[PDB]
């Protein structure tokens, strides 16, 4: 007569409340697999998240514990809410295993980015990831690391941001999705608020383009597909680098770049109508000052939410609402306990 049952899920164990029931792989992450579930005391779909041992080192037990701390503090529509939190072991001696249950969506931005998408889809999804975005920055939290893979869509529309960020070492396989950050971030020179602005320019690229904008095996791939495309930097720019940064940038081969209109040209962009063909040149404006090198140059999460091709969507409602180091792992084992248990 115990409260959890267990079911295998692939390779892994779930052993869940019963309230969850008739799992179901959805995907899977750097912290392992997600299942759906229906959750007969709620009477709804929810997703569940299996971390396990999350204090067997650092680099999990950070996130893992930033997660927990997050989860509880931020309420905002376009940030996933987390409905319950649960260890199926007793003690602090027995703890392996947290279950974070989450509201459920319907497919990831990466299947949307697959699609051919109206302007009035496309302009409210990038609405919703900057309003987002605008929440965590105004609790204090820069995300640093949004990318498609991590957010999530319904079929009405809506939209959340699935983690909080962060930017080490881990001996698995799995390998991480740098694509999507800011040169700040690649050329590591330190960074505020509209670092967030690059990732979302860039996932605005690929939902044009239907191709990830700037691939590369690593960070030295990763820049040259940056300049490429474009074009090398200013020297205002060049000055803001620690100096062997600074060498390194100032010799890689000299790019002019691309304009605008050739990198995501109309044929991209539905342009049938009067319509489209004004939300067209809209839209590229908007890509041109958020795929821009230079930070300083690069526009803000304020000034995006109110440039035309967004700002028809604004809501104070949703734009201006209330916002909220190291261990061992003994001693992060005991911190995610105690966050666990409340
Ligand atoms: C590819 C999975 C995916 O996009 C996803 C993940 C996800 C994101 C990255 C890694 C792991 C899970 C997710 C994770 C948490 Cl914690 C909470 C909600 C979701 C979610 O709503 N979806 C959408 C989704 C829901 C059901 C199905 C389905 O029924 O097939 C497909 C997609």
């Amino acid at each position: 007569d115990n409260q959890f049952y267990s079911v295998e899920v692939g390779d892994s164990t779930f052993t869940v409340l019963k309230r969850y029931q008739n799992l179901k792989p959805i995907g899977s992450g750097a912290q392992g697999i997600v299942c759906a579930a229906y959750d007969a005391v709620l009477d709804r779909n929810v997703a569940i998240k299996k971390l396990s041992r999350p204090f067997q080192n650092q680099t999990h037990a950070k996130r893992a514990y930033r997660e927990l701390v997050l989860m509880k503090c931020v309420n905002h529509k376009n940030i996933i809410s987390l409905l319950n939190v649960f260890t199926p072991q007793k003690t602090l001696e027995e703890f392996q295993d947290v279950y974070l249950v989450m509201e459920l969506m319907d497919a990831n931005l990466c299947q949307v980015i697959q699609m051919e998408l109206d302007h009035e889809r496309m302009s409210y999804l990038l609405y919703q990831m900057l309003c987002g975005i605008k929440h965590l920055h105004s609790a204090g939290i820069i995300h640093r690391d949004l990318k498609p893979s991590n957010i999530v869509v319904k079929s009405d529309c809506t939209l959340k941001i699935l983690d909080f960020g962060l930017a080490s070492f881990m001996m698995t396989p799995y390998v991480v999705t740098r694509y999507y950050r800011a040169p700040e971030v690649i050329l590591g020179m330190g960074y505020k608020e509209n670092v967030d602005i690059w990732s979302v320019g860039c996932i605005m690229g690929e939902m044009v383009r239907h191709k990830i904008l700037f691939p590369g095996r690593d960070y030295i791939d990763q820049w040259n597909k940056v300049i490429e495309q474009l074009g090398t930097p200013c020297p205002e720019f060049m000055k803001k680098l620690q100096p062997t940064v600074r060498n390194y940038v100032e010799n890689r081969p000299k790019y002019a770049g691309l304009t605008f209109p050739k990198l995501f040209p109309d044929s991209l962009f539905p342009a049938d109508s009067e319509h489209n063909k004004l939300k067209a040149s809209q839209a590229r404006d908007l890509l041109s000052k958020m795929l821009v090198i230079d930070p300083a140059k690069r526009i803000s999460v304020d000034d995006a939410l109110q440039h035309p091709y967004i700002n028809v969507w604004y809501d104070p409602a949703e734009v201006e609402a209330p916002p909220p180091r190291e261990h061992t792992i003994e001693e992060w084992k005991e911190l995610i306990y105690k966050e666990v248990m409340n």
